[PDB]
């Protein structure tokens, strides 16, 4: 028990104290993300935002995180704070404020090099919120993506199209008629390579 | 003057503790830790209708006991506990489930250490969380729930308990706005998309109405 | 020119102090009293659908280490300091009924005597638990907050005041409230939670609107 | 594996720029140095005609070249550019004049170093500024104005200039409380009371008024 | 050449900052005097219902320290630099009466000239007590803010002010708020803890309503 510490000690060590600067066009990346939405919080209508508090799941696979369990007393994951590894600079293109972080910013390292970081948020973003108040709702969209890596950089996908809405706050003011997340390709007038976002497709009402 | 060697032996078992196998990386299903939760509740600040958010302030009762911790006494003049910076040592990542902002830390961030490995935090905490206050304004009142638990670790890393099922009130603010009927803090299990582990947590669940 | 020695004298102080041994805070077997005294500025608001009231103020806070003192004619004849807050240990006094984090107004730069005593006054605004019923009226509305170490009990850290009068000579004379006493007072108690006593000032203000 | 060769012949570059010689100090007259300024306009937020503020969403691209983070792509595995934090670069103190909040970035602080010493930086930023909405409600709507510059360097030190005169309008939010009838940026001359060398600023000017 | 005014800005640099480290600001000894002169640019907002009014302004700020002079000759002919504000002392120029933590709107980069003066000038947010009774009529509203060192007596910082007229030349011609007068005015001050007196610069601003 004293020993197993001492195990995980080392391979923190081994790992990152010494031996990854991101990735790039010969070593590129793909991150996988998934929305669970919580919350529609607010829908300010004086201004067209809307706050929103979701999850975020991420996941991603490094060769550099690999290591073989045996070697190190069976372990086959740790938990760790998120400074001492690249994160994927995911984010949203229509925020009208800083995203707050609701949770502790600690990911799960797994022995095959595999990451997963689930950060929780609220999000104020542009929504006009007409037409909450009728039976179809209103429609809002955001999309995700990296800032700065094209998509010969970071790839992203979705394991599913749909929002995970099972714990959608039950006591909203706001219910959900459908949330979609969608992989898309932009160009932005800097640069000639495509970039990759996923688009959160929300329709809402108020609960009556 | 056994006050500069009281002083020494506090620096000396600090940093027989600190620098000596170092920082510890946090439980794992080989080494799990019971933390014991148990909420002071003070105040219901506010409660919003438009946006269903409740405010709290409460003080969360943190409790836990690492073997790495543990010292002798009469190696160190007979010291038994001593204060600690918070980031000096390892805490729990106890997180509100239905938070709604970031939760404001309204106490130093100081814990105990005490020679048998136990720590106790005390944060207190300022929380808006999802609610909604319909019913506040009648006998009857409203009804709201929080869940609190490790974001990142399972129970077979981090299992937590509670002293008791009754929340703290005794230092609850008697003008508040609302007055409270009750509040409980009941242990529960949670399971979640990416994993098959259980998570555990405390559900925090508080009838309370305006006062009169 | 005398101006570089008395430049190099105090750096040398510095680091004699600092690096050199160290103090870990007050314990039971080596326990601090600090002297606290509030200067009220302002009661900015009071927001009666929360129950909540800011107010602008200064505490001063003193307090004595021996690990702190030197001798003057060893270091130039310095005789005291100007120095960041985070190059010591300070108190962790604490409002006892806050309703958000404390926000800080003022340097966070202490004074430091060749005695070893230090002087430090941290200029806040603080929002708090405070029902304003009555402000309207001539009564006017009373208020309490209770101010201590958060972790730290009667047997490590003990408070004393000069005066249980608040310092009312800074008031803001065009605040929407005027003050009709304003006091502070030591209190010793038991939480039978625990043996030890505890030690706290507890604020006592009462306010109207401004007539 | 060649994707393990690729890895440390970035890590070898970044490592060769970044430690020598270190911090470039940043321009001076001996070394001016040019930057490049265009507006992408997202959304005017709110406009307060109470106090005379309005919130705009905006993200600004920014480009300059350095001869100090020059390489040849060759004695690098071909490396020819790599996304870098702003932080470990120096970046252009580009601020606006008539901010009444700080302002609140949004984008990640990450930029882009091609082989021929050239930088891109494009942080979106929410920025509060003075301008009296007046007019907003009607056909003609309210005109605004906020200039962007180096607070500190002069236009000996800093030029600016722009590829276009027009503001990127293509991003604008389709559903914004306000409409944009034109928004131009203009490279611009002024003087300061403490210098007599004159600074470079361009301006940001919006016509605008609520949709109907 | 320019990989030469580099070379010799970095080494300039390197020598004030690391030989001869860290200045342990101003003494009774080594006294510092600091210039201020503000520049108004918005009064953004008045609050009656708090008595706060927000404004935004600059701050210059010059003062001389001996260790940063150096010779240009020996440095490529460098007569200045522009650098980080952490890399040196600043003084702690507080205003007194501030109701909300100052919200910095200007980059911190200073400017340093090789006879070691520095200036400084940072934009800023200021919420601060005021009542704004008037403000609607002809005459306006009248308040004073004052500023200075917080923790340094008049024998470590004093201050002085170039003219007496606040610079209006920068503000904002569409406020809400016209400016009808506004001055600054060295004084001195003391308060309870100190037998010493501390220096400020008296703000005032007479200010209505725009019609
Ligand atoms: O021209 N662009 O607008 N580019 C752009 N907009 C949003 C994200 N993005 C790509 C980008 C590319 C490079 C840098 Cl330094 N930042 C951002
Ligand atoms: O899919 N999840 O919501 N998981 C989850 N939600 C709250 C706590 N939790 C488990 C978890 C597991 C791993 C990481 Cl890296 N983050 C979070
Ligand atoms: O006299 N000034 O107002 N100068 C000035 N105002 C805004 C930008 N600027 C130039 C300047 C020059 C030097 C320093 Cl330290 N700060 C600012
Ligand atoms: O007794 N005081 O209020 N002193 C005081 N008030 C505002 C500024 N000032 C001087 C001072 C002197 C020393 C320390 Cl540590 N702080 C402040």
């Amino acid at each position: 028990k004293l020993h197993s510490q001492a195990n995980l000690m080392r391979l923190k060590s081994d790992l990152f104290n010494r031996s990854y600067p991101g990735p790039t066009k010969d070593d590129p990346l793909t991150v996988t993300l998934g929305f669970t939405l919580q919350d529609i919080v607010k829908a300010d209508s004086s201004t067209n935002e809307v706050d929103l508090v979701y999850y975020e799941q991420q996941r991603w696979k490094l060769n550099s995180l690999m290591w073989d369990p045996n070697e190190y007393g069976n372990i086959t994951d740790f938990r760790t704070s998120a400074a001492d590894i690249w994160t994927p600079d995911i984010t949203a293109y229509s925020s009208t404020r800083p995203v707050q972080v609701l949770s502790p910013q600690i990911a799960v390292v797994t022995h095959d090099g595999s990451v997963m970081f689930i950060p929780a948020q609220r999000l104020s973003f542009m929504c006009d919120p007409t037409g909450v108040d009728s039976e179809e709702g209103a429609t809002c969209a955001v999309k995700f993506g990296s800032w700065v890596y094209s998509g010969f950089e970071i790839d992203l996908k979705t394991d599913t199209d749909q929002v995970d809405l099972s714990s959608y706050y039950a006591s909203s003011k706001y219910e959900i008629l459908s949330a979609t997340q969608t992989r898309q390709v932009q160009h932005y007038s800097c640069c000639p390579e495509p970039y990759i976002d996923v688009n959160l497709v929300v329709k809402f009402r108020e609960r009556r």
